[PDB]
């Protein structure tokens, strides 16, 4: 019942200058220059009424969040096509980043990522927001020490292998069903990008989950870290941990990361979007 007094900035297409392509809708990269004497690295993500109705729903959610660990919208552009202008995350998504750098990611970085994602989801819970699509592919990286949650095409208030059981069976998505997807996300990071339930077809996922089976313990994980992941996968959603508790637990472990993760080897006027307020 709180008024979403967020702001939706409409941006002239002459304000930003595209440079290269990132993904193909198609995601682009460029610089947004607001008369402001400043350059901002951005990511600039045809007639289908539902394609616009969903794209603008994403822009609604991104514009209504503000947190160090949640990607925020800088604005939208209403030209021949609707564009979403967001903060440029130079290192891509965390899934690709954890796969390309398997042999240079240490326990401190892994546990720090778990804390930051739990902080991001804890903010979304403050905003009465259920993500419904938490995964390693949907967490972006601006620096190796700073990640944010993104991709709110599902967010409210199909990815079977990330959903809570109640979601797969009863279409029920709660803040606690995000905790389930969080545990799968941490599993992706602790396995350096392994596909969850690789092989097992999605037709049998809800059946093996009802049999009690979960994802195996990743090799680098002490039982302390894996216990937390297992707790995110209990059938009673209320027994699952809270994001505010996951922050506390993973932060305690980030104070001594080698005790809980056993890993072998432990332009001119440019401003960042996070300094443009
Ligand atoms: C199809 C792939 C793809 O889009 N990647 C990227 C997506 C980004 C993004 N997405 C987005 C999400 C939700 C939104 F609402 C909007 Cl508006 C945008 N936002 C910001 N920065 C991004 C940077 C990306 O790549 C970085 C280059 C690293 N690469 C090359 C070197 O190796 C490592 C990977």
């Amino acid at each position: 019942e709180a008024p979403n007094q967020a702001l939706l900035r409409i941006l002239k297409e002459t304000e930003f200058k595209k440079i290269k392509v990132l993904g193909s809708g198609t995601v682009y990269k460029g610089l947004w220059i607001p008369g402001e004497k400043v350059k901002i690295p951005v990511a600039i993500k045809a007639t289908s009424p539902k394609a616009n109705k969903e794209i603008l729903d994403e822009a609604y959610v991104m514009a209504s969040v503000d947190n160090p660990h949640v990607c925020r919208l800088l604005g939208i552009c209403l030209t021949s096509t609707v564009q979403l202008i967001t903060q440029l995350m130079p290192f891509g998504c965390l899934l690709d980043y954890v796969r390309e750098h398997k042999d240079n990611i240490g326990s401190q970085y892994l546990l720090n990522w778990c804390v930051q994602i739990a902080k991001g989801m804890n903010y979304l819970e403050d905003r009465r927001l259920v993500h419904r699509d938490l995964a390693a592919r949907n967490v972006l990286v601006k620096t190796p020490q700073h990640v944010k949650i993104t991709d709110f095409g599902l967010a409210k208030l199909v990815p079977i292998k990330w959903m809570a059981l109640e979601s797969i069976l009863h279409r029920i998505y709660t803040h606690q069903s995000d905790v389930w997807s969080y545990g799968v996300t941490v599993w992706e990071l602790m396995t350096f990008g392994s596909k969850p339930y690789d092989g097992i077809p999605a037709s049998e996922i809800s059946s093996i989950l009802e049999k009690g089976e979960r994802l195996p313990q990743p090799p680098i994980c002490t039982i302390d870290v894996y216990m937390i992941m297992v707790k995110c996968w209990m059938i009673d959603a209320d027994s699952r941990p809270k994001f505010r508790e996951l922050i506390i637990e993973f932060s305690k472990m980030a104070r001594d990361p080698q005790r809980y993760l056993v890993i072998q080897g432990d332009m001119d006027d440019v401003v960042d979007a996070d300094e443009y307020l």
